[PDB]
């Protein structure tokens, strides 16, 4: 019995990122999975990293560090109930598949709040205790990606480079930083100049990846996996 | 006479980012620069991208794309007044500092908002009107960038691998995107742990840099000089 937390950045149910967020809800409902969804838009979810984030004694009122605070209050069980709910889904998922949209080579701001706010010291990682000790080890993490772009584009001599060169600080930086074994990403190229033809393959192939999801293995999350 | 605007995302004032945003705003100011400083979190910038951004009715109010609708409020005067605020800050510098703590390999969440919301197509970009031909071509950016990590983590044999690669989607996939000319980062390599006076050495640097800022040439932001 596997649990599946799905963090989506989207606005729009009806978007290309709403469908493919309905269709890893079905495949891994109809599997029997047990299956969450933080929608970020929906929920608001506040993204900046603020002292509100504390609702004990602050470690030190007269010089705020957002760091220090909270992993202190990690430890004190004083965080805002919203991060506290979103570790709580972390902690029971056994994959937790990002579905969102490329803005500006990495994660819309309110998915990069989420990540910001949620990941702590003490709940994601420690110092020692990152990478392959990250505090996240067991669990496995997937990206799923929209591009304006087009393949050709994110090639090592289009206009954008490698996909892998965006991939780098959201794989290795942030995900195995936590300790997650990462998934291959899936990255949908360019849904909004593509015909309805190629954008239903690019559902179903996403569709058809997740009936075999549990028997991947994933990526060695290396500098040579990135950037060869 | 230049014009100088800083987009700073620190919480504390007291903070070594909030020593060195001073640092630049005093010896800008020393040179007789304009100097304009958005302080994202004294502003409380919404870092969320909304059709609350678009004033008034929507372009297709059944199937929101903030793409799309941010585009046509652009050409049609109707962006929220936070962001055309941003624009015309924006517009009018000759150089565009970022002051920040790194955060999850990229920007806090709150300035990943500033970029997400301000660089709308039609005011950063357009089709054609990207990298070398971006609407923003000439203008100078810098990143200014503290870390938790040491030099010695951030090289290419270390685990964090070089800190140039995480340079790649804000260099190159915003600020070349947007046609900025960037100038060289400016790291300051782990404060936290640093010694009293190498901190004060860094401040020395930058405020140092500051003086000949007007002298540099660009980076070559290419793909090769990220990772070659
Ligand atoms: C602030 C910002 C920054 C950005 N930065 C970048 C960047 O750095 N790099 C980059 O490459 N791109 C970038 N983009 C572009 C962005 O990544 C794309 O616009 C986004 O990935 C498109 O996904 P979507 O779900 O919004 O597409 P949609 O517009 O929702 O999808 C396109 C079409 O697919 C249709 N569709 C939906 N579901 C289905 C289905 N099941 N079957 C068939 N058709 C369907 C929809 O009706 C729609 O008409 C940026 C965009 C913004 C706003
Ligand atoms: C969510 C999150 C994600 C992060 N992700 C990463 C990551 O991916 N990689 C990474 O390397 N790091 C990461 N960090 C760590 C972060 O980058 C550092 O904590 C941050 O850069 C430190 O800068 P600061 O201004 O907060 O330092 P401060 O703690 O404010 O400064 C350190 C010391 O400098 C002193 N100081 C201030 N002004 C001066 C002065 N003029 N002269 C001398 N001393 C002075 C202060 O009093 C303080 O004692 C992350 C942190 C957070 C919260
Ligand atoms: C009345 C139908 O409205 C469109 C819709 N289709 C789906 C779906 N296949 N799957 C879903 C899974 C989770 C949440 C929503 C959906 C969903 N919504
Ligand atoms: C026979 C109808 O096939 C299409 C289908 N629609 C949905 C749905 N709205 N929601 C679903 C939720 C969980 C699992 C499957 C679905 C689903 N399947
Ligand atoms: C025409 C509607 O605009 C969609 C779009 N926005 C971006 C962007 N900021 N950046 C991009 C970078 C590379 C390729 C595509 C994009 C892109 N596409
Ligand atoms: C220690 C291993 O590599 C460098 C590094 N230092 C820190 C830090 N003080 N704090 C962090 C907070 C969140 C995420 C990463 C860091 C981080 N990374
Ligand atoms: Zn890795
Ligand atoms: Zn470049």
């Amino acid at each position: 019995g596997k649990k599946v937390l799905i963090v989506y950045a989207h606005q729009e149910p009806k978007s290309f990122n709403g469908s493919l967020k309905n269709v890893a809800v079905d495949e891994l409902s109809r599997q029997g999975c047990t299956v969450t969804v933080s929608d970020l838009y929906a929920m608001n979810l506040e993204p900046r990293a603020t002292d509100k984030d504390i609702t004990g004694t602050l470690s030190n009122p007269e010089v705020f560090n957002y760091g220090v605070e909270t992993h202190e209050a990690y430890k004190q069980r004083s965080l805002a109930s919203d991060i506290t709910d979103e570790q709580k889904k972390v902690r029971e998922a056994d994959l937790v598949i990002f579905q969102f949209p490329l803005y500006w080579f990495s994660v819309p701001a309110i998915l990069k709040g989420w990540m910001d706010r949620v990941l702590c010291q003490g709940f994601a990682f420690d110092i020692p205790g990152f990478y392959d000790s990250g505090l996240l080890q067991g669990k496995l993490a997937l990206l799923s990606v929209t591009t304006g772009g087009t393949a050709e584009m994110y090639t090592k001599t289009g206009v954008n480079g490698d996909s892998r060169y965006f991939l780098w600080p959201l794989q290795h930086g942030t995900l195995h930083f936590c300790g997650f074994k990462v998934l291959a990403p899936q990255i949908s190229f360019a849904p909004e100049i593509a015909s309805e033809e190629e954008r239903k393959g690019m559902v179903a192939a996403w569709s058809q990846r997740l009936q075999t999801i549990w028997k991947e293995e994933p990526i060695p999350c290396t500098a040579h996996w990135h950037f060869g």
